[PDB]
């Protein structure tokens, strides 16, 4: 049961990015959030004042992603980190389906009873 | 004063990793650990036995760079960092390969054990 | 004549997926159907959702042709089956240009209550 | 209990291969075993002739570990099976040098005479 | 004197493909003739549905280099030659492509029907 | 059974390239022989005086030879054509197992009641 | 280089290399084999050899098959230690028509006979394992032979340390997975899980979650559960509570094993009730490691 | 003390940029200064007249990383910096630059200048 | 005049680099020096650590082009120059490689020191 | 003297070639002529059939450098030379491509005609 | 300087040049000039219809900006009626799209003075 | 008529050649010869200044194909042809290379003599 | 005359080049030369110490054969102590293995007669 919590968040993080919702995005992320990512060139980042751009300006296009094989490590009552596999099917500037992969791992905390991402890491195409 | 038993624990885990002592990187890790990795291909690998490959089968320098840690209570950690390596090639020459490495720490039974981590970059 | 059955189900099962017609491709296919194919990108991918992205965006339509080369069928007892062959496809793309592709299937079908239907399928090269 | 059964002749497989043993490899294996392969160039290979190639030469022998990942098994009546896995190797080339390769690999079993045997299988990406 | 006959059912069947009539061009070939050509992809294609895609779907000025005949009796023979082709690409350049071709003619019926031709080159 | 000697004597024809038996080799092939082959650079070459120096030069390792969907075209009682995918699994300079497809045509024709090419043609990698 | 010429080769006994079956020629006489193919692992491997081969030469025992010599050739090594015809152990109980808590006791006494020994000698197995207890022969009153592999060690007096993680999960005591120094006890807590599974037939730990297996490993969370356990002498369960001790330096030692009998003595005391439903699970159980583990 | 004043500067050094106010950037920096950069191509070009060519012919965001101030007295300073650029191409598709920044400041007069100016490696 | 100090403390860095003498590199820069070079990978590396592993590793021959020196007071000054490199790769065929260096020198305690050194190139 | 002729008829055979006049390249050229270039893919084309295709398909300059003659009695010759060609391709961008090529004339019924020719590159 | 003299003639010679004027080209050109460039594919052109190609196509419609940097110009005299100068040309333009693209030449100008006025008599130039 | 009085000359040319024999190949040649060749990288050579380098640093077999003669005269004649040459590279490996070769004679003083030489595009 | 003047001399640096020769290389040369050539990567060096490098390593070595050819000489006469020759230098040789190799390189060599000798002041070369 635990677990499913965390699916939930998870599932509406993905959400929140796939529908370009960046105030849905912020309220599931710390101020405090660092994050590697193949957009930072191998830099860590903190703060989503770096992920704003992408929610502006790339984000009617349809679009489907599918997670594959994912794990959850529970580190007590208020913490947890989930890693899977993140599959985007997509179509490019000719409109050709095209298929994208990506490694993600999530680390959730449980702040006032609410899950934030303290740190993500995603590899991978971007 | 809680950062530097992570950076400890951490340092301990890279010389353990160089030397080649499976047996201590066993102790400092969980069972379960799961783990991203150039050498997994884009797959998720669960347990030590992917790892053990290298102990066994496998003049380096490494050089931590900008550690962050997140703290997340008593028993909850996670330190991401880059790691540069100065190795040299059979060609002899001196290489340098950077790697962005993120570990997850969590303390069971009063020992803070690796139950996940995620490494891009050098293979 | 069994053998012959399993290329009925099989040819109607090409004719679906060329009309874009997932409604029919969804009889044939087995709810948890299992699906190796380079759009998965290497990974193990099960259901429908995945190949509806397909049926939806791209089959939804310039003349193609497919032509099957050297088929062979494996029959395992009354309820189970497997087909290999070579799919050939003959398309245009953009301005044709007439293009071909090669893909090398495996079919694995299961009479479940009297009715074949695919529990899991391979494709290479596509 | 079926499943397990079928994961116990696949490990079995794995390690005849592992050993070059194409003694144990052939009794695993019907005479007439359909096969797809990237050693076969996109062509389906019959018959055990191809991969004995393999045996006497290449694995007749460094340190190598194989690693299977995310198995799936299909149970289609009391004497067929089928079973799909991700598998990943680990070797070294000349003057290792650790290296790494994975592969999709498809195994269709049948029990003929109260013994599982490999009617057709398919390899990807090796 | 003979020759001239492989000769002039050739060039009839060159004529009827760069026309785009797969009516003379069915029957100028076998219903069970087999084709080796780039658009096959290394396979053997059987029969003549494999090109009719290409009437259907599909300024050229065909030069035929160095024919060579082989009579295998009264009723059979084999035309291997060289197929230059200039053509214009989308882009409105000249461009020029080279395909060894190998006819295959069999006398059936007193008519010469190709039994099966093998290309390379110029997909 | 009229195909069963084109087989035999092709087979006995690919015997003697893979063994380097260029005597053999002259006996099967008539003095005017004709070919299309890669080594050829996309020219026509007449006679067996160009393929002595394959004979002489290239040719301990050990290469198999697999011999893919033949197809036969009978033209009387003293002609025939035979047309089939080769494939080949050698070694090469690293000792690596290795395999290449050739696609190949020859043209058989009695004389004096023993068969001869009078033209071949080859494609693929040579 | 000198296997080649002295010896003669025949039948292969198991695989991993491979061990064969062959016999001397000059003074005319069988061993078994491990052909150890020169590649292994470059480094992590030639240590072990060494190590195996040591060991083995240092043990002589006779419950523990004795090496002869271990030769060098070209693209192989050779280690001939004592040949066997017995079948495996677990193997041979199923095939018993009466077992009981004698025969039982009978094992578990042979099996302390090869552990104290080396454990006087300053080794300590580590893998300690149905695989690894085989029968001399099928031959009457065969003798149970410890196999001498290869996660082995050499501690010092009874000094305590960290050897490092090796052993298979359900064979591996909890001051191994808790990380701490181990020593000769880690054996002692195998033995407890060996005798456990030689009387009812099943193992006291397990889960398929093996981070679930570990955690009963580590908590000492086993049971005596009814009815089979019922017919069973409560000296047996004495033993077993006394080797599957958490705390290693509470943990009863080899040599206090043998002289408590409840092997000894119930084997002048003991139930013989010949358990033939205990047989059969067993057997099972055999066959499911065997295709899965 | 003047970290900060160093920090004043350079963020008004952005803002000339961003704005594409030539003579803000001209006040700031000396008449002599000299500059490497991927658009040199490898040169030393020295002057302001090198990069008038961008402020009279120019969607982005921003980053500086990790960066560090050297003071050295009362009239020199040198700041470095990684300043990583998100910006959309032609294809509208959103990608970002690496580059590492070097700036060296002189005071005189009670005003701090660019007396020379290093990036790489992107432009 | 105080140009050529820069130059004699510039040429006793690129010999004592040549010569592989850690000892006097060490006491030649301040122990928080800060460095971006290609060696970094982007990164910017601080101290001499870094730089340690590249002393313990025939002939070459460097030629420095257009070397600019920028004075700041009596007490700092940074030099730039472009370094090219002449040398032989194992099969011995002679190559050149550029590079970019930018030395930022700064006199304490009496002695001029590198406090950050930028690199281009190879 | 008699250069200046082969000179001549060249230069009205690469003007015929420039305005696209295949009637009087046919004038130019015996019927038998054969050719090697590039177009024909390494293969002997005889005949004006295959340059035909080659006059139905802006501003572009033609240099020649390095002309060579070679005078074989008093009915035959052959020039080699260097063509270089400045053109623009379809985005505007000036282009410029080399070519090698040797005309072999002869004179028959009082004409001067190519028998064969040779080019290479372009 | 006569130093200034030949970088005066010069920056006039870049000017023509950057402007596609090819009246004051011609008239900074000897006619029997020679001339090693990339557009001439590893040739010597002789004269100066090959460069016309360029002034009259490329240089003409220039109307985007273009900028023109000669770094460390040597220059060596030979007498009261020659000289030669050598200088890095670095080119900041606009390419077909509004991207600012820089390129670099280094360059050789040969310079001899002929009825009282300097003209090149051959250049040479590399890179692109 | 002379069409074998060409080969002939011919074949001593390509014996002069394999034989390493240099004064041979001078007696053949006229003494301003010229010669396009991939060798001489798109210049034209004169002279057997150019080839003297490979008579004095030089398993093969050479293949004639499609030989067409032209005669022009009694003083003057041009073959041209494909030469293929099958070849064991460093690998030992068999390779082959195919050349288009172009030879223009004249008779001076009763023999014929190499004026002009064309070859592409292989070495 | 003077054509066949700067051609000997010319001959003459050729021959100290492919020969090795730094001593007569070093007097057919101006102390404050400079210098374009691929070696230099785009930069202009001056002096001889640039090239004293492969005179000593690459060209010392040299035992194996080497045939160099000027191909289409051009000379500029600018007074009478001043010229410049331009030319295509195509050096034929031996790599690594025994397969022979063919280089070409355009060549501009600037000469000043300075105490009744001919001397280098400035060259210029292009392509590897």
């Amino acid at each position: 049961v635990r677990k499913q919590e965390i699916i939930k968040v998870t599932e509406q993080l993905i959400e929140a990015i796939s529908n370009g919702d960046f105030e849905s995005y912020t309220k599931m992320c710390d101020p405090g959030m660092t994050a590697f990512e193949p957009e930072a060139l191998g830099n860590l980042v903190e703060g989503l004042d770096f992920h704003r751009f992408y929610f502006e300006n790339l984000w009617s296009k349809p679009v489907h992603t599918t997670i594959l094989n994912p794990h959850i490590h529970l580190m007590g009552d208020e913490s947890a980190c989930i890693a899977y596999i993140r599959i985007t099917q997509y179509l490019d500037a000719g409109g050709i389906p095209r298929t994208a992969q990506s490694e993600e791992t999530r680390v959730w905390h449980r702040r006032d009873g609410k899950w934030q991402i303290v740190h993500f890491h995603r590899s991978g195409a971007p």
